[PDB]
């Protein structure tokens, strides 16, 4: 078994301008995150970029870089043009990691490519373990149940499953914990351009769930609980302290 | 196309006790159910009961009976008693209509018979649009999904597809239908011992919907919109005589 991962970068923010060069412990957040796709046994990792600033930092530690269009209007379509310009073969898995997830466990980036290759969906993403209140009736973080074999029945902002009888005290029990999806998928390459091309689906408008478009189309999503549940992509200069505080303790 | 309707008929209610020999003009409720039955292209219609009440009521009106178990089961544990005792053969469609839908439109019996046959899934059912906010947010109210071809994803008490822009105001906006399940099902009858076999999901029994053992298993529920909207049927005192004055306005 052999996997790509595929790092977006996105350069522009309003709480966090040039976020994938932030430095953190003198590399750049971006430099972070490609070095645990390479831990996480990849047998090639791509930052796709629209800004010539990630390029030019991306080659400077010897990271390949993929040059995208600054004119896409999602990471699926970024996703596309990166194995076209780059030629990544269809049956070849890709594994697409968030530009902003400097500490991602390698160990869940090599999970979800294993179970890719070990099922028979095109798309494998993990899920995480909830029982607080607080995340189990947050509409932003996305509830996924599955079937015995580990498919995605549904995505969905409501409260899925619900539980009928704990839910109804109005003093909600918690008695079993939810699944909380995670943004990290594993494709075959050449499974992006089919994606890419289907008809959008009303669902994944009503809901704001892009993966949604596969399940209406009628195929499968395989899903697991990540090995080890990863931190909150940085969005802030408080999360990104916290993040120059963990790397700084990784050497002490 | 052949099909069979099996009705089930249980005395016992909290809500409206005896209710399947109610009358309605001159009959009991659940005769009505099996006129409708009849009037859909039933090759045969059999009326499952726990109770000798009524099973003289039906043999009264020269209906078909089978009595099932007198202890608790579950929708498809008494279907599948129906079955086996019977011993209707595997390949012969079953459509299970509740006891308490005397004005259940015989044409959505048949579109749900009718569906099954034109696939290859084991299980059809139906569902009504719904944008009532007492009826979308309402968890006795079972919501469903469909992928592109009809098939089930989900059925939920939860709001499903949750509209993320709408329903996160004061006044939560129903700016396109959900869908509602009704109780309507057309199986392969063989199917139904499987189904009933089958290792149970955490799924149905957090939701308290059987249908999702089905789903887990990873097989297939046709779900279609009835072409006529089902009258409501009856639960409580209320409910009757919403009927009552159905058929009295007709006379
Ligand atoms: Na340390």
């Amino acid at each position: 078994m052999s996997f790509t991962v595929v790092i977006p970068a996105r350069y522009q923010s309003t709480r966090l301008p040039g976020k994938p060069l932030a430095d953190i412990g003198g590399k750049p957040m971006i430099q972070w995150v490609y070095e645990q796709a390479m831990q996480a046994g990849a047998d090639r990792v791509i930052i796709a970029t629209d800004d010539e600033r990630v390029e030019q930092a991306v080659q400077a530690f010897g990271g390949v870089v993929c040059m995208t269009s600054p004119n896409h209007q999602s990471g699926t379509e970024r996703l596309a043009e990166v194995v076209a310009k780059m030629a990544i073969p269809a049956d070849h898995i890709v594994v697409n990691v968030q530009g902003d997830e400097p500490l991602i466990p390698p160990a869940i980036i090599r999970q979800v490519a294993d179970n890719l290759a070990a099922c028979s969906a095109p798309m494998a993403t993990l899920a995480v373990e909830i029982e607080d209140e607080a995340e189990v009736f947050n509409p932003n973080a996305v509830k996924v149940i599955t079937d015995k074999s580990g498919y995605a029945l549904y995505f969905s902002r409501a409260t899925i499953p619900w539980d009928r009888d704990n839910f109804a005290k109005a003093d909600k029990a918690i008695v079993q914990p939810l699944l909380r999806h995670i943004g990290i998928y594993a494709y075959r390459a050449g499974f992006i351009n089919t994606y890419l091309d289907w008809q959008p689906s009303q669902l994944e408008k009503i809901e704001c769930l892009e993966q949604l478009r596969v399940l209406w189309h009628g195929e499968k999503i395989h899903v697991a609980v990540a090995l080890e549940a990863p931190p909150a992509g940085v969005d802030t200069p408080e999360d990104l302290e916290v993040v120059r505080r963990i790397v700084a303790e990784r050497a002490q």
